[PDB]
RNA sequence: GAAUUUCUACUGUUGUAGAUUCCUAAGGCGUUA
DNA sequence: GGGTAACGCCTTAGGATAAATATGCTAG
DNA sequence: CTAGCATATTTATCCT
């Protein structure tokens, strides 16, 4: 039953953000519009871009200048790099607690270098954009007009930096943060520092030296006490510049070493440089015609002042190489040699072959350039693979170049971008053709001897005209290819730097806005900033005339701040006044945990004086406080937790709507509507699930105990119309129904279709965070929880496993305790409460339809977006499956464990899969369930810890386990048999040496098929299992090889058992009788017979059998268990798995099965380890008794 | 040639079904012309 | 496969606040 | 000289 899942809500707390949309009511779209709030917040944009980036200047300035002057001890610098080269030993109490305690010195060290600068103690405050920014400006030269008065723009506008400065101060830390200095020049900078240190004494102390030392200071780079150099920028740049790879470096030289085979294998030794330290570092259509039709007239010309036309110039330029002598003539080394090999002979390896067995035999002496004539000589004798025995080639390549040159097609002579294009593809690909024949650079690998002055002369000047292609078609290709609509928003401000940041009642005239409900319709209400106060007094009350609901929220934020803040202050502590003993307890630290002076008495006295001082604060007894008995607190925590949990209520006060009516209309307020297609009067089915969250932040049941909370710090943007042309559905019209399942072909609207329509208007945004959880314990990682309810009830605990197959997307399997399959369904089509899709279908014709439009230049993209938005479809059907059949999920681990390509979900997506699954079992609805049952929206399953990271998440994640995919897809269901040969090809000794080990070898006289008996303990270095039988009746399908004719990857549908007696009869080796084979295999010679017979046993051992055209993929057995029957997906009994992609999630499934037994078993809970092992899941499938 | 806070598949009829955590900042890697 | 940055991914970090306090303006 | 008001800016710092 759902008693699984019953016990796993309110776990944890969760923070989400909710976007709706802005429709102004009444006036105040045409007062923002007077006024002009949207010039001056999208101004308001590109400005505080600017003064960010004057600010990160100055903060490059600050850094540069603060790590200039420290200077580490370097005793310190000494234990880190003894400690650092004490191998790998263990993980003991030294090798970790000294490592930190080194760290954190020297990472204190350098923000201690930091703090002390003085600029460094205002910073982060209004004094930065006030005084010192103004006066760095004026004291660089350089400076700026400009500059000054953008940063001078936001002299009282400083508050909206805020975040800006938060985000700067990670920087400036002492914590091992990525976001740090300290962090990186102590945890990134100095291990390639000291790794560099030690290849340089490896390899210098070897000394094979070839390059130049540099010798003829110089070494103190790569010595020790010169870390400090490089802990700025500019030593970490000079490290960079000495290590190089327009001056030689180190780094260089030694890569220019590694060659003669000295040095050359030692590659990895290569000098890593230093990290970059933090914060260090066409126009229309028109002009396009332009630049060709000038290129175009540069081509063709009109034929005056000689022939200039480059076409007909370079081709009777390529028919009169013929007469020219080609003892001078050069050609290229490069793919244009295949070409020419392809072209001229048909393979593309004839020329290449000859140059490698003819021309000479050492490395060959590879030059960049041969000569034309030696190619001519080397074609004359290349040993005549398979042609004629005389061939007529005469001046072969002469004879090729000129042939392209005119004969190819006699079509070189010759807006619209299908014209453009093919001109442009003929144009590079004749470039392309004659290029071999181009001088590239000077001194090329010598050669470049005294060239053929009347030929190399002209083509020189000739070449570089058709060279300018190159560039124009970059450009081309830049600017063609450039999404239909835009969703860059422009961040609307109201005039307020704090706008939005919280809704308390008390702070809405500094936040300036408002919440308004009426008739189930949601408003939100920004008031001038000139006129603030409107809402304060409101004038009346009466429930006669037609009133909104503002809302009155309430709300404390953090306890452990506001508290002490509040009754700590000089303005309030003589009201609280607090007692000499209460303030020494709290100037002394006693109530808190982590000092050494705790004391339960203390802190319990704190608490109550706290309480007290809360009873009397007005604005706080109405929150109406329960709190527990104060001897039952076991820390200053426990007090926090609960007032932050009973700190905050919701309340909706009755005001006029003429009065708002009247604010709206006099400009006062700008009053919009948070609206949701949900929201509209015609919605009739489903609502969305965050208009849910948001119709529940403010229910009556959820303000009873709060499930939602509405946070604080919302934005409100503003996005400008993106799509000009519409592409509109007249009304009144049939329309062609796109889903080929769908009875009704055609649909008729008494109304238009715009498409795209939200993009071609200006719409306004609003981004609401919200909490859910709110009074949530905390037990983010319910992993101890999963185990120990799985260990105790798990009768009824059924197993999901999903593997993405290679012809299926994505593959489903449902088991239970004893393996037996319920469900099986490939999750290529989703079937919901309507009409499926086959979503295979979609990707299968969109995959074609991007590749083909790609080349047409259309920017249609998708593909990801599509695989994006099918993965979610297929989490909800998980989570259903999870809630129904009481079943855990099992999946591949991507991190150790992952499988290989050619799978249709690659690694990339199938991680995205993971993380939308992990993140929807964290907060778990349904729509139909009730809000209070488990599962409900009040009631939220939560099966699955916070997501952080794809690395912190282990093998378990709740009630989601992961399992490497090792050995889930080659193996036999019904039996445990696996592949686990590794046979190969070698010379004769070996392969007799390795069918020596065979148990018995026969020939069955009944069911005509041959027995394979041996023992998995001969083979391989491992002891597990028992003696197989490996038959020849379930192998079929063999490919020949991988491309060409005459052999590819075909399928040929082969008996095995056919084809080894006649592999067996055709050498004279008698098995009518039945004996055994062993005798009369050890003949020796033959060699092929051996690679045959070999071929064949890797052919009688392949699980898969799949052919490429045909959707047929099935999975056969060479083993029989228990009662002669050996396995075959074609013929399944619904019990195993129906394809040759359902055996993975099968496997993956009883993976899960071990998982959860090895849970069941161990009482030692809370610290056992899940990951398997290739031997126990080897023994695993090879159970004998299931 | 298809409406959406946004994405995907739709017509499910001014919308249907299921996802949907947003803003800012820093760093690393990969394709290539 | 020799010392190129426009895109495309990945990692990490801060926040999702009301109230005390300093400062500018009116008034004197 | 100048008490009071209004606004902008900073601050208060749990424990797993
Ligand atoms: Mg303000
Ligand atoms: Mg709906
Ligand atoms: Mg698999
Ligand atoms: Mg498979
Ligand atoms: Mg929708
Ligand atoms: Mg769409």
């Amino acid at each position: 039953g759902p008693k699984m899942f019953s016990n796993f809500t309110n776990q944890y707390p969760l923070s989400k953000t909710l976007r709706f949309e802005l429709k102004p009511v009444g006036k105040t779209l045409e007062h923002i519009e007077k006024k002009g709030l949207l010039e001056q917040d999208e101004k308001r944009a590109e400005d505080y871009k600017k003064v960010k980036k004057i600010i990160d200047e100055y903060h490059k300035d600050f850094i540069e200048e603060a790590l200039n002057n420290v200077k580490l001890n370097g005793e310190g610098l000494e234990e880190y790099y003894e400690l650092y080269f004490k191998k790998n030993k263990d993980d003991k109490d030294k090798k970790k607690k000294e490592f930190e305690k080194i760290q954190d010195n020297l990472r204190k060290q350098i923000v201690e270098a930091f703090k002390n600068h003085e600029k460094y103690k205002n910073l982060f405050k209004k004094e930065l954009i006030k005084e010192d920014l103004p006066n760095w400006l004026k004291n660089s030269e350089d400076t700026g007009e400009e500059d000054k008065e953008t940063v001078e723009k936001f002299k009282n506008f400083t508050t909206y930096f805020t975040g800006f400065h938060e985000n700067r101060k990670n920087m400036y830390s002492d914590e091992e943060k990525s976001t740090a200095i300290a962090y990186r020049l102590i945890h990134e900078n100095l291990p390639k520092f000291l790794d560099n240190m030690k290849v340089f004494e490896k390899i210098k102390e070897k000394h094979p030296e070839a390059e130049q030392l540099e010798k003829t200071n110089v070494e103190d780079i790569f010595s020790l006490d010169y870390f400090n150099h490089t802990l700025t920028q500019s030593g970490i740049d000079i490290y960079n510049t000495i290590i190089g790879g327009k001056i030689q470096g180190l780094n260089e030289y030694i890569n220019l070493y590694r060659q003669k085979n000295n040095e050359k294998n030692r590659k990895l030794p290569k000098l890593k440089p230093l990290y970059k330290q933090i914060l260090s570092d066409f126009e229309n259509d028109e002009e396009l015609l332009e630049a060709i039709e000038e290129f175009y007239e540069n081509l063709n010309f009109s034929n005056n002042n000689e022939a200039t036309n480059v076409l007909e110039k370079l081709k009777e330029l390529l028919s009169n190489l013929a007469d020219y002598d080609l003892n001078k003539i050069y050609i290229r080394n490069d793919t244009s040699l295949t070409d020419i090999s392809q072209k001229i002979f048909g393979d593309w390896s004839v020329i290449k072959d000859a140059l490698n067995a003819h021309y000479d035999q050492k490395w060959l002496k590879k030059q960049k350039y041969f000569s034309i004539a030696e190619l001519q000589e080397a074609l004359d004798s290349y040993c005549k693979e398979s042609d004629e025995s005389k061939e007529q080639k005469e001046n072969s390549i002469a004879d090729y170049f000129k042939t392209l040159a005119q004969t190819k097609n006699e079509t070189d002579k010759k807006k619209d971008v299908e014209k453009i294009k093919a001109f442009l593809d003929s144009i590079m690909n004749l470039q392309h053709f004659v290029k071999p024949l181009h001088l590239v650079k000077g001194g090329s690998a010598g050669a470049e001897m005294e060239k053929d002055e009347a030929f190399y002369s002209e083509f020189e000047a000739l070449y570089e005209e058709l060279s300018q292609v190159i560039p124009l078609y970059n450009k081309v290709r830049n600017y063609l290819t450039q999404k239909p609509y835009s969703t860059e928003k422009i961040k609307l401000n109201f005039e307020n730097s704090t706008l939005l940041d919280g809704w308390d009642v008390n702070k809405e005239t500094d936040n300036t806005s408002v919440l308004l409900r009426k008739d189930g319709l949601y408003y939100l209400g920004i008031m001038n900033k000139k006129h603030n106060k409107v809402f304060e007094n409101i004038p009346e009350s009466n429930e006669n005339d037609k009133c909104y609901e503002k809302m009155d929220y309430k709300l404390l934020p953090g306890a452990n701040k506001m508290l002490p803040k509040v009754f700590f202050s000089n303005k309030n502590i003589d009201y609280f006044n607090p007692s000499a003993e209460i303030l020494e307890i709290y100037e002394n630290g006693t109530h808190k945990k982590s000092g050494d002076n705790f004391n339960l008495d203390d802190c319990h006295k704190l608490i109550d004086f706290f309480k007290e001082s809360i009873n009397k604060h007005e604005d706080w007894k109405k929150f109406g406080f329960k709190f527990s008995p104060t001897s039952s607190y076991e820390d200053i925590s426990g007090f926090y937790r609960e007032v932050e949990q009973q700190g905050y209520k919701i309340s909706f006060k009755n005001i006029s709507e003429s009065y708002i009516d009247e604010l709206v209309d006099e400009g006062k307020l700008y009053l919009f509507q948070i609206y949701n297609k949900d929201f509209s009067p015609y919605s009739k089915g489903k609502p969305n699930l965050h208009t849910l969250y948001w119709k529940a932040l403010f229910d009556e049941e959820n303000l009873k105990d709060v499930v939602y909370k509405l946070n604080g710090e919302a934005e409100v943007f503003y996005r400008k119309a993106s799509i000009n042309e519409t592409i509109v559905h007249k009304a009144n019209e049939p329309i062609k129904n796109k889903n080929p399942l769908n009875p009704k072909k055609q649909s008729t609207f008494e109304y238009d279709i715009i498409k795209d329509r939200r993009y071609t208007v200006d719409k306004f945004q609003f981004h609401v965070p919200i909490t859910m959880n709110f009074k949530a314990e905390g037990n983010s990682n319910i992993n101890d929880e999963v185990n120990e309810f799985l260990k105790g009830n798990a009768p009824d605990v059924n197993i999901i496993g999903i593997d993405r197959g290679e012809r299926h997307l994505l593959y489903l399997t449902l088991i239970d305790q004893k393996g037996k399959i319920v469900e099986q369904d490939s999750l290529n089509t989703i079937t919901n409460e309507h009409n499926e899709t086959d979503y295979h279908a979609l990707l299968d014709d969109k995959e074609k339809e991007r590749d083909k439009a790609r080349k047409s230049w259309g920017t249609i993209e998708n593909i990801k977006e599509l695989k994006e938005g099918y993965l979610s479809q297929v989490v909800h059907k998980i989570a259903k499956l999870m809630v129904e059949h009481n079943a855990i999920v099992v999946m591949e681990d991507l991190n150790f464990g992952f499988k290989r390509g050619r799978f249709k979900v690659e690694k990339q997506v199938y991680q995205k899969f993971e993380k939308m699954l992990i993140d929807k079992l964290n907060y778990l609805v349904d729509k139909d369930k009730e809000p209070n049952e488990p599962g409900g929206l009040l009631n939220a399953y939560q099966l699955t810890n916070k997501f952080e990271s794809f690395q912190k998440m282990g093998k378990q994640s709740g009630f989601l386990f992961y399992v490497p995919a090792w050995n889930t897809s080659k193996i036999d269901p019904t039996t445990g048999f696996v592949n686990l040969f590794h046979p190969r090809y070698e010379n004769v000794e070996k392969a007799k040496e390795f069918f020596n080990k065979f148990d018995s070898i026969r020939y069955n006289s009944e069911k005509d098929y041959f027995e394979f008996a041996f023992d998995y303990n001969n083979f391989t270095e491992k002891a597990e299992g028992t003696k197989w039988t490996v038959c020849t009746y379930g192998e079929r399908i063999k490919t020949y090889r991988n491309a060409d004719k005459n052999n590819q990857w075909d399928s040929k549908e082969v008996n095995v058992t056919e084809e080894f007696k006649n592999l067996f009869d055709e050498y004279n080796i008698d098995y009518k009788n039945g004996n055994d084979l062993k005798e009369a295999i050890l003949s020796q010679d033959d060699a092929d017979f051996f690679k045959s017979l070999l071929h064949l046993l890797r052919l009688t051992l392949q699980m898969r059998n799949s052919i490429t055209g045909t959707e047929i993929d099935y999975i056969i057995s060479p083993v029989a268990n228990e009662n002669g029957e050996f396995f075959d997906s074609r013929k399944a009994d619904e019990s195993l798995p129906k394809d040759a992609d359902a055996n993975g999630a099968y496997h993956i499934a009883r993976k899960g099965l071990w998982v959860l037994e090895q849970i069941k078993q161990t009482d030692d809970l809370k610290k056992v380890n899940l990951a398997i092992s290739n031997k126990e899941w080897l023994e695993f499938v090879q159970e004998r008794k299931n």
